[PDB]
């Protein structure tokens, strides 16, 4: 039921500073949180979110965390003149004091835990807090990387003592090694923390060899620390997303986490002076997307690094955007992640094969930088139309509307004379069609629908002809059935997939048929494929429409609803479903999702049959030389 996304926001969090020279320390600066609150005002984000007021963590909440000798000595520096303040920061590494830091990093606290609160009390869906200082360097006993108290390690600690949550996601894309984290969560396997970061074979602060792959937590908490280490600079949207594909989700959706907490530190985008990275801002919509079907979209943002002004400005935004359910922009260029990252990718697979289902084939062997603006992002004014069967009147979410005009109409019979003859209620189905796509593609009114059909193969036809017309350059098409469509995958303007009952050897690299066997391990099966080949060959493909269809036969859908709202990050979410038949339950669960409601847990699954994990692995090798964002090895040199 919740709706909204919390902002939560305080200027007094800019109010400390460095105070004597330091060129470690001179980058944090209070205009960080200016200029990330300054960016949402300009685009009308923040006016679109609940404001929550911060607080101030209690002294008992800042002890769940850090140790009380540690609280104490940092409660003597508000009295500290700049000389002790001074002396005080030299006891730590790459950190500074100063008299207002103890009150905004409880603040800086206090935040983090509003926005748990918010979110976990339903008030609003999901949210973000701006905040400073930072936190995920931070240590029981000790400040460290700018950070005083662990923000985000406070907010897993009180939500598991206060809701009592078994399973916490942290993920960490701060460019810097949240270090604090994985100490406080090491043996704690309720919380699972994921982390990329610039090491360079440790090279890179902090220079820790806890920070590598081959640290996957301690005793009880093995295989719930997850590192990413990033051995060379310069990494790219393909580099994060094959991060996300191949490491991150296939453990995220498998764990089914309560609530997920996000480091969101920027300093990973491009032109930031520390992270010397080269993803886009926009990377950030679709790394918050793809987050936000876990735990039902229950989702806390909280700020960590960002050094560049102009960058940080432009990925917390698109991070607002899409916590507000904004459609995700179009990543063009993606293709392999480079060697570095491939090697990194493949070793962290290799080490977590012990402890998670998706790896676990790999261990049996059987089996002044300036970058272009980003677009404006707009909610569009009905996200979702239905078109039900004739005379079902539904029960449509907040931003849903029904159903054909003149030149329609024109269309409809210039296509009929042609191609079909047919004289029937066809005749609407396809009429419905075109006005859907019409309203799609030409207004930023509609971004996607659905419509309900009898006449599977016009109705696709029509579907897929208008849509290379508008023109969309290139159309995704996703089909859950059996047997062959009006479909012609040979110009490089169509890519097919199939989900079928039958398994049909196919050739080129245009197709993706996938055939799971039947019974119960089949809804971990499609989840697999679903991150580990539809969604990379996908985003490579980069269509302008994904068009999707679905067989009255199959049934086992529990699983629609995680591609529909998956398969929204591509299109800028421009996707028409074909539902073949009336079924409420099936006609619902599209609605809501494509109108970018919540989507309910997937919970337990059965590990999926090695028979499926074959044939998905004989889909990879066949597919990943045209399509390189398939990739999670390091390929073989001649
Ligand atoms: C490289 N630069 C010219 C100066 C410099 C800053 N630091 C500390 C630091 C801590 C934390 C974060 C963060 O954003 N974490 O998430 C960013 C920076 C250093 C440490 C060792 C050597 C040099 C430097
Ligand atoms: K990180
Ligand atoms: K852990
Ligand atoms: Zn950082």
């Amino acid at each position: 039921a919740a709706s909204g996304s919390a902002l939560i926001f305080d200027e007094e969090m800019s109010r400390y500073k460095l105070l004597w020279t330091d060129p470690e320390c001179e980058i944090e600066v209070p205009e960080r949180l200016t200029v990330s609150y300054e960016a949402l005002r300009t685009h009308g984000l923040a006016q679109r979110c609940k404001a929550v007021p911060v607080r101030q963590a209690t002294e008992q909440e800042i002890l769940l965390a850090h140790s009380e000798e540690y609280l104490e000595a940092v409660k003597q520096t508000p009295g500290m003149n700049v000389e002790e303040l001074m002396a005080f920061s030299k006891k730590y590494n790459a950190v500074y004091f100063h008299q207002n830091i103890y009150h905004c990093a409880k603040l800086a606290a206090g935040a983090t835990l509003q926005l748990v609160d918010s979110v976990m009390k339903r008030e609003v869906r999901n949210g973000m807090a701006l905040v400073r200082p930072p936190g995920h360097h931070s240590q029981r006993s000790a400040a460290n990387g700018f950070c005083v108290f662990n923000n985000v390690a406070f907010a897993a600690l009180y939500a598991k003592k206060n809701y009592n949550l078994n399973r916490i996601l942290i993920v960490d894309w701060d460019v810097h090694h949240g270090q604090g984290i994985q100490y406080c969560f090491e043996e704690d396997p309720s919380v699972l923390y994921f982390s990329w970061h610039r090491y360079e074979h440790q090279s890179f602060w902090p220079n820790l060899p806890e920070s590598d792959y081959s640290s996957v937590g301690k005793g009880k908490g093995s295989g719930f620390n997850i590192n990413l280490p990033w051995n060379k600079v310069g990494m790219t949207n393909s580099d994060y997303l094959a991060a996300f594909f191949h490491v991150l989700l296939p453990v995220a959706y498998e764990f089914d986490p309560e609530l997920v907490i996000v480091s969101a530190g920027f300093d990973s985008a491009i032109g930031d002076p520390e992270g010397e990275m080269c993803a886009l801002p926009e990377i950030f919509a679709h790394l918050t997307h793809l987050l936000m079907p876990l735990a039902a979209g229950k989702m806390c943002v909280v700020l960590e690094g960002g050094y560049n002004l102009t960058s940080l400005g432009q990925s917390v935004c698109q991070t607002v955007h899409s916590l507000l359910g904004d459609p995700t922009p179009r990543i063009s260029g993606l293709g392999t992640a480079c060697d570095s990252a491939l090697e990194s990718i493949q070793n962290v697979r290799n080490v977590q094969s012990s402890y998670w289902s998706s790896f676990k084939h790999l261990a049996q062997s059987e089996t002044d930088i300036v970058w272009p603006e980003p677009l404006k992002r707009m909610p569009a004014s009905v996200r979702t139309v239905v078109v039900p069967p004739p005379g079902v009147e539904l029960t449509l979410p907040k931003n849903c509307q029904h159903s054909i005009s003149e030149s329609t109409a024109k269309e409809v019979q210039r296509i009929r004379d042609k191609h079909f003859l047919t004289d029937q209620n066809i005749l609407r189905s396809l009429g419905n069609i075109i006005s859907v796509l019409d309203r799609m593609m030409r207004s930023d009114e509609v971004c996607n629908g659905c419509v309900v059909v009898s006449d599977l193969s016009v109705s696709v036809q029509c579907a897929l002809q208008h849509a290379l017309t508008e023109p969309a350059e290139r159309v995704l098409v996703v089909y859950v059935g059996d047997g062959e469509l009006p479909v012609k995958t040979n110009d490089g303007k169509v890519f097919l997939v199939q989900i079928c009952t039958k398994e049909t050897e196919d050739k080129c690299v245009n197709r993706l048929t996938l055939c799971l066997r039947e019974g119960e391990s089949l809804t971990a099966g499609f989840m697999q494929a679903l991150l580990g080949l539809i969604l990379p060959v996908a985003y490579e493909f980069n269509p302008a429409l994904v068009l999707g269809i679905v067989e009255e036969t199959a049934r086992l859908m529990r699983v629609w609803g995680h591609m529909t709202c998956l398969i929204q990050g591509l299109a800028r979410g421009r996707m028409l479903t074909l539902l073949q038949g009336y079924d409420k339950d099936l006609l619902e669960l599209t609605v809501s999702a494509l109108s970018g409601a919540s989507i309910s847990p997937l919970g337990p699954l059965r590990a999926p049959k090695p028979e499926d994990v074959e044939m998905m692995e004989k889909q990879r090798q066949r597919l990943q030389e045209r399509w390189g964002l398939l990739r999670c090895t390091v390929s073989e040199s001649w």
